[PDB]
């Protein structure tokens, strides 16, 4: 079912009724924004996969290369950000996304865009702006005014003109709660789960070096997964299990030595989850399988990038 495939592997949809209205329409578009990133990782990929779901469901897809956002979030200088953006677009194309790419700066410095920023800046408390940004804002001992401008730009109605659906990570939900209240026309939010970093420590992220990047070499993927936090029995906050859930194809045929049970054919992730949880599946065999299926999943993307 179409709704159910869009919903597969999301954390929430605001709201599912509105989404149902959206899907009946002949024409619908879904946006996502990304601060240009030095490395594109499985956190990026999960979300582009969701956009590919939407595209399969007939949506026109818009990718905002959120360059001014990144500028405000201290990712550096704008033309240098825009060249990272340009690379991100190649990466996204190599994932098989069919989309229109927009650079934020091409319209975000327009007079109407800027007046909406100041209009919204009158309606938005500093306390709320700062709360919305707690998971987004670059680490800063002395937070900058830039921090609170960022979420009000993110809620600006000009980003969403003729857009039915916005997709983002659950780390975006407080900014989206703001836009829910303050956008003149409602946009459905589709929020994706945040992937745990390989060390189990916090979330996967470009600046935390705890990610597998989609163009990692096979041995690099192998070594990254070997090291990964993956306690026997434990599923919650286990990033190897997360990768099995969000990226793998089922049925999944786990190769093992007969000394360790021999080949294991798992028909669903929930099946994999119980086998791992009661312990018929060791970390090391999950890892080899995850690493090997992840390598196969990534390799056309690495190939195109190389
Ligand atoms: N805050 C996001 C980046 C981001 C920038 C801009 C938007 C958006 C967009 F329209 F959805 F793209 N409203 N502008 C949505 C997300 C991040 O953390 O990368």
């Amino acid at each position: 079912d179409e709704f159910e495939m869009i919903k597969r592997n999301t954390s929430e949809i605001i709201s599912e009724e509105e989404l149902r209205e959206v899907l009946k329409k002949d024409e619908k578009s879904a946006i996502i924004g990304f601060e240009p990133s030095g490395k594109i990782h499985l956190g990026h990929y999960l979300q582009i996969k969701k956009m590919i779901d939407l595209q399969n469901a007939g949506f026109d897809i818009i990718i905002l290369l959120a360059d001014l956002f990144a500028y405000l979030n201290q990712k550096g200088e704008l033309d240098e950000i825009r060249k990272i953006g340009d690379y991100n677009k190649k990466v996204f194309e190599a994932m098989g996304l069919k989309a229109k790419y927009v650079y934020g700066s091409s319209f975000m410095l327009d007079k109407d865009y800027t007046l909406n920023v100041y209009r919204l800046a009158l309606k938005t408390t500093l306390k709320r702006a700062r709360r919305s940004m707690e998971l987004i804002a670059r680490e800063d001992e002395n937070p900058k005014v830039a921090e609170v401008i960022y979420p009000i730009m993110q809620v600006n109605p000009l980003h969403y003109e003729g857009v039915d659906v916005a997709v983002g990570g659950m780390e975006q939900r407080k900014i989206h709660m703001l836009a829910r209240e303050l956008l003149p026309k409602k946009v459905v939010c589709i929020h994706n789960p945040v992937l745990t970093g390989l060390d189990g420590e916090g979330k996967m992220s470009s600046s935390k070096g705890n990610f597998i990047a989609v163009d990692d070499s096979p041995e690099e993927i192998r070594a990254k997964i070997k090291k990964a936090y993956c306690p026997a029995g434990v599923v919650e906050g286990n990033p190897i299990m997360e990768i099995a859930k969000y990226f793998l194809e089922y049925p999944l045929t786990i190769k093992r030595p007969e000394k360790f049970g021999g080949d294991l054919t798992v028909n669903s992730y929930e099946e994999l989850e119980s086998l791992f949880k009661n312990k018929e599946l060791h970390p090391m065999d999950l890892k080899n399988a995850v690493a090997e299926e992840l390598i196969k999943i990534l390799e056309p993307i690495r190939k195109r990038l190389l």
